[PDB]
C-alpha cells in the first residue's frame, strides 16, 4: 500500500483484507491495531532520561511476543507504572488528544479496583479511539504500580499490522521481561482467593507454557529471584507455589487453548498444572 488509509472505512477495507491474507479473525486483528496504537500513546511517555514511564503487560505482552497467531486471545491492555496514575492518566490523556498517525483516543476516569496485595490499588480506564474524527474502537486499559524490580528493565517488542495497512510508522512499545512475567503469573494462577470471589484464571496456565517455551534455556535465576520478590512483597502464599486446578477451570482452560492447535502445548488442564509445577520446581533450583 502506497498511503495511509484516507478515512475508517478505508482502514476497516484495509484491515479485513489483510487478515484474509495471513488467515487471522478480522475482530482478533482490528483490536491488534487498537492495541498497538494505544501502545505508541504510552510509548510517549517518558521521563527526564527518555526511559518510558509504562511498561505493558499481561496479555497485550504475550501477543506483541508470538504473534497473533501463536498467543492467547484476549482484550485487556496490562501496564505497569513507575509513576502515580493521575499523572499516567494525564499522561495518556494528553498524548490521545495530539494523536499518532492520525489515530486520537480519549480515555475515560481511572477507578481504583479491590486488590489485596498492593498498597496502591491498580486503575482500570478505557480509551474511545477515533481515525481521522470517526471513532474507531474502544480498548479496556489497566494500570498497576511498580513491584520490586519488575520496571527496573524492559524488552521493546514491534508488530508490522499497521505497516501493512499502509500506515508505515514504526512501532516500538516497552515490555516488562519475561522473568517479572513469570512471577506475576505465577503467583496469579496460585493465588487463593476470599470466600465471595474465586479463582477463574486458568488462563495464566496457558501463558506460563509460552513465556517458559520463549525463555529457551536462558537462566532461571533472574526467574527465580523476581519469583522470590514478587512472592515476598505480596506477602500471601509463600514460594514455592502448589498449582492447584479448582474444579471450574477444565472448561476455561480449553476456552484459553482455543487457536493454539498448532502450539505444543497440554491439551489438558492437568497436564498443564503439571508442566507449570514442573516448571516452578525448575526455576527454584538455581545457583
Ligand atoms: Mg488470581
Ligand atoms: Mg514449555
Ligand atoms: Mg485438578
Amino acid at each position: 500500500y502506497s498511503s495511509p488509509p484516507t478515512n475508517l472505512r478505508s482502514l476497516r477495507d484495509r484491515l479485513t483484507q489483510v487478515a484474509e491474507r495471513q488467515g487471522v479473525v478480522f475482530g482478533r486483528l482490528q483490536r491488534h491495531v487498537a492495541m498497538i496504537v494505544v501502545a505508541q500513546f504510552a510509548a510517549t511517555l517518558t521521563d527526564d532520561t527518555g526511559a518510558p514511564l509504562l511498561l505493558v503487560k499481561g496479555g497485550s505482552s504475550l501477543e506483541l511476543r508470538r504473534g497473533i497467531p501463536d498467543s492467547r486471545t484476549s482484550k485487556d491492555f496490562d501496564t505497569v507504572a513507575r509513576r502515580d496514575i493521575e499523572l499516567i492518566h494525564e499522561q495518556l490523556a494528553d498524548a490521545g488528544e495530539t494523536g499518532w498517525e492520525g489515530f486520537t483516543a480519549i480515555f475515560t476516569a481511572p477507578e481504583e479496583i479491590d486488590v489485596p496485595g498492593m498498597p496502591v490499588k491498580p486503575r482500570r480506564f478505557t480509551a474511545k479511539l477515533s481515525y481521522r474524527g470517526r471513532a474507531f474502537a474502544t480498548v479496556p486499559i489497566q494500570v498497576s504500580s511498580v513491584e520490586a524490580g519488575n520496571a527496573d528493565q524492559f524488552d521493546t517488542l514491534t508488530s508490522d499490522a499497521l505497516g501493512l495497512v499502509g500506515v508505515p510508522a514504526a512501532v516500538a512499545v516497552p515490555c516488562m521481561t519475561i522473568p517479572w512475567q513469570i512471577a506475576q503469573k505465577l503467583h496469579a494462577v496460585t493465588a487463593v482467593l476470599e470466600e465471595p470471589k474465586v479463582n477463574d484464571r486458568a488462563h495464566d496456565l496457558v501463558d506460563l507454557q509460552l513465556l517458559e517455551g520463549l525463555l529457551l534455556d536462558a537462566d532461571l535465576m533472574p526467574t527465580r529471584s523476581a519469583c522470590i520478590a514478587i512472592f515476598e512483597a505480596r506477602a500471601q502464599h509463600p514460594w514455592p507455589p502448589r498449582v492447584a486446578t479448582l474444579p471450574h477451570w477444565p472448561l476455561i482452560y480449553a476456552g484459553a487453548l482455543e487457536g493454539l492447535d498448532h502450539l505444543e502445548l497440554a491439551r489438558t488442564v492437568d497436564a498443564a498444572a503439571q508442566a507449570v509445577q514442573r516448571f516452578v520446581a525448575r526455576i527454584d533450583r538455581a545457583t
